[PDB]
């Protein structure tokens, strides 16, 4: 009673109605800090191998921070309108680039390593100091790295320093590996426990707090982080997390398959597909449409998506799933004249657009070919099948738990007749196709009528 | 006598006929295991720095496994029909999520670290236990990590534990860095020698055994691996490898370039291109067509490609490489009215579609401009040339060993005449354009005839 | 006086005029070397933990080199014409694959670890030997890893070996993680100081030397490196860096937004957009056009971009930013009949194509909705606004420092009248649309006139 599927043979499409929405309708900034060291150049007249190892670790840190210094930033689906993803994080970083704020933040983070602070620009942020380099470089090496008496026989010193250093070393590596702008953000930028604390300490609802505290595995792919500053003794870098202002809304996915007439002639065929495959999630009384499935992700029953690849479509667009011909909303489709075979993957099955003469088949691992189709839009579930072959592609079927419904109906392609139809339409719709057909009929008849 | 190239001026295209097919026409699952530990909380009243390091390593492992726990997962080229890549691996994982299977798998992997086992779902799988955390956490730290007598003076304990831990630490990092779903799979998911053993021990032919045992460098980009379970004492995760049911078939690549008329007028130009650039590999008596070159990969004379971006086209489509006008198969093309310069790069040459008036040139590193072209498709080889400039782009030419053939012929664009042609066609073909020309001529003449 | 923005309401577009060009109009090869070891199999009858650790490190290296061995390298925007990116690097690698050159390269790098050498093929290349495995495997282990007297009590030996090994271990890892072909190249392929030295040493101008010495953060995304050889005692791999033959030219970005009529009817609407969003950079008296923004990158007021996704367009195309109707250059546009809302992001603002009836709004973080638009092309700046919502998407606006100009003008859509316009045009232009409209008018009138 949570997820299921229904496939309409009326226009040859599948609907997976079980997933629960997770829309990042808000952003959230958090400036993390790591207390650096303006180390004075090391100096030991006389080389012990442990001393050389300590020197090499310090020099590796120095190359890390030199790198960081130099990197301180010194088919429908084509009308969405792109957006500046990194605007908020780099805007906060810019707010930091004003001279005074860094001392304020450092003072606010002197005692603890987590605090809510108000920047110069008014919007409150939450900041961390996860790794402290000043302590373990000042009061653990300098008192024991004296000029001449470089007695560092304790080997484990270098091991502790390396374990407390590799985190920031990978931070600088990722700064230099992703143009200072990376997604996902690795744990060396924010430890998972630190992430849980951040989610628990930020201003969102308790249900959303639990929701985003236990759902890390997708957030990183919906998160971002650019460098802010090394201004004074500290490495400060912003993180951009989501804020689910829309939750607990039942939203679904739409998969598409061509309809065609099935004349024995391989050529002169007429084919129609629904060009609206993607995601529909309900937020504010109208659906949110993601055209390209590369902007949405799946987690069991929670689908996590970013709305910046979304439009808001009227709720009447849902009626395009029952009657594509209704005039309430002009459903979007694409027409073409090429006859070839293929199949598409729904949540619990696959739609075989078996066109031409390819030997399409549905089978299970241990049974083999159990069903053979015949030249047309057909659908098969996942229940007893996990291998559908068309031509030479052998697709698997996701074996999630659900109930499959198959609505019979005469394909609309039957209504469309050849010899008049236009053989080129991708951004077309029902209304546009009908208008063009009426225009062609009027021209043909008036040309004949005038006789 | 292995690879060569031939360029047809009839449609301004190039054909690279040397590569040998490697088609993933089958999938193969393998559930890897690593024997975990539900370590009892460590305890030492009195802190020694080595004990501190041991505790930090144990806590790093504990954060790794906390992450693992929390991440539990339950132009032509637009009609292919996408496919579920992760269906088989997550389906096997789901089979594992049944309570009883993990105990059987563990029992079958108690003695060795490689065995073929039959899951509950029927399809036999092969599993390893590459890394064993239970041993080095049970009988080599606990007996030496007693409550009070935490005598761990031996430093190399931590070194050995870290070297046996970093593998699974990277496993969990990658699980949290790729939504538990990554491609390629890093070696910490399957060591290189373990992978050779896996290939040698699984059910494929001896020739294919040698074949894909020595073809590692590409498989990882055709491999996949999602996390299955942490159920009982073990970390188990699936790996999805290809099964080359089609091999030793000589397959080729198609590169495309626009034909146009060469009127002195920059505007009012008419241009046609072959819109079928991509890969053709022969499997079962008909060719397999990959439209977008981002689904096929190259290594010497053997090309490894994924079939889910493949259609099966009639063998007569090969005839589109000799006579685009042949009525056996309607060759696919695109027509447009924009006149600009460009060039394309085949396996052994470069096609300069020098249009407009850009100064196109063919040159070598130590010579410079050696050939200057003039307003149309010209083609140049790789032999003495490795720098072709058009406008301000300066392309290199792949220097593989081959023999170049250049078929002369009058471009079809000459047959097409202006003043009637439609200036918008991307999914068009020879038959479609001919039918549209029929319609335009009939309308123009009947309009004049009725006078 | 460095960057600003101007938005034309005539065609509903934004121009960001401040960025400075960085065009990779040349390539540069550099073969890096690391002096390997053909280690004789280790042998110690009697197991000490230090000895086992040394053996495990040696075996990890041996698996690294086994991996290396087996991976021996045996909308407008669709007409650009792709190019062989890895041609130069693998061509140099091939030049190395001739038997003798590796000895010359090794000898030329016997004393220092940086030198210019002339390959067999004539084009000079500069090579380093950054990491030396022969020394620390020959004259630091063999004299102290004798058959029986394996007295390696010194623990730090393994630490030094591991720190000098991890670089090449990750080099082989990246060879096997990116099909031997990766971008960006990690620091373990070229230390950042080594990169600065390389830039200071390679043949480019002094201004260009400083220019590419201080700009590492972006270069790696324009760099490439394939495996060349393991021929004799050395691991040699090429690196492919840009050569800015065009610099100090002021170049800009173009952002697009639909124009439409504003009838109360949601259907039967007519819409036009400028289909030329992308990058324009001046190189040789004519502009360079990058259609898809995924081939260009940004840093401060300086844009670093790759030219293989660039065409050379006449300077008159700049006039399409003032008079789209000018006949000098036929400006490229797209027309469609679908009425939906959206917005696009320029360098200092956002263009709201608020169409249909969506509640679009412009707001600041601490102020909220400050501006409400009304059913049409409108534009808003970055100054007092950083939150533009359309429907349910909530975009941020980049807060860079600039001056915003808003040219008023009657949208060209007003001139276009309904009932005759074609509802399908993506690769269309002003001239093509006018020709089609004139054809339709002539047909309608002659049909009526003949009466
Ligand atoms: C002769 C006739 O029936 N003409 C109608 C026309 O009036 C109408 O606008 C169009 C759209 O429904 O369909 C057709
Ligand atoms: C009836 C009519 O509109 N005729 C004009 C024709 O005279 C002109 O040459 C052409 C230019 O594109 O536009 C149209
Ligand atoms: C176009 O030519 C005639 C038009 O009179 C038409 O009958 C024919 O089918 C078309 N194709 C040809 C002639 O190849």
């Amino acid at each position: 009673q949570n997820i299921t599927e229904e496939f309409y043979q009326s226009t040859c499409s599948a609907v997976s109605k079980g997933y629960l929405s997770a829309l990042r309708t808000g952003w959230y900034t958090s400036v993390i800090t790591i207390e650096l060291s303006n180390i004075k150049e090391n100096k030991c007249n006389g080389t012990d191998a442990k001393v050389k190892l300590i020197k090499q670790e310090l020099d590796k840190y120095k190359n890390a921070v030199t790198e960081l210094q130099l990197l301180m930033q010194s088919f429908l689906g084509f009308l969405l309108g792109v957006g500046s993803a990194i605007a908020s994080g780099v805007a906060v970083c810019k707010v930091l680039h004003l001279e005074g704020e860094v001392n304020k933040i450092k003072s606010a983070l002197l005692s603890t390593n987590k605090a809510v602070v108000s920047l110069s620009n008014g919007v409150s942020v939450l900041t961390f100091k996860v790794l402290d380099l000043k302590n373990y470089i000042d009061k653990q090496l300098l008192p024991i790295l004296n000029k001449q008496s470089c007695s560092i026989s304790n080997i484990e010193t270098v091991i502790e320093f390396q374990q407390k250093n590799n985190r920031l070393l990978e931070i600088t590596r990722e700064f230099s590996v992703n143009a200072g702008v990376t997604t996902p953000v690795s744990t060396y930028m924010l430890t998972n426990s630190e992430l849980l604390s951040l989610i628990n300490d930020m201003p969102i609802t308790n249900d959303q707090k639990k929701l985003m505290s236990n759902n890390v595995q997708i957030v990183r792919q919906q998160s971002y982080s650019i460098m802010c500053i090394i201004k004074e003794e500290v490495l400060a870098y912003v993180v951009q997390l989501p804020l689910y202002g829309v939750i607990d809304t039942p939203c679904w996915k739409l998969h598409t398959s061509p309809l065609c007439t099935t004349n024995t002639k391989e050529g002169s065929n007429i084919c129609l597909t629904r060009t609206d495959r993607g995601w529909y999630c309900d937020n504010a009384g109208s659906v949110s449409f993601f055209p390209q499935a590369e902007t949405c992700k799946v987690q069991s029953n929670r689908v996590f998506c970013d709305t910046m690849n979304s439009l808001t479509l009227p709720s009447e667009v849902n009626l395009c799933n029952v009657d594509i011909f209704n005039p309430k909303y002009d459903c979007k489709i694409m027409t073409s004249k090429t006859d070839v075979s293929s199949s598409v993957i729904t949540s619990l099955g696959a739609i075989v657009s078996c066109y031409g003469k390819t030997k399409c088949t549905a089978s299970n691992k241990n049974r083999g070919i159990i069903k053979t189709f015949s030249n047309g839009c057909d659908y098969v579930s996942n229940k007893g099948v996990d291998t559908v072959s068309v031509g030479n592609t052998l697709y698997y079927v996701n074996k999630q738990e659900g109930k499959s419904l198959y609505v019979k109906g005469e394909p609309i392609i039957n209504f469309y007749d050849p010899l008049v139809f236009p053989s080129d339409e991708f951004d077309a719709s029902i209304s546009q196709v009908n208008e063009k057909i009426n225009q062609s009929l009027a021209f043909i008849r008036k040309s004949d009528e005038l006789l």
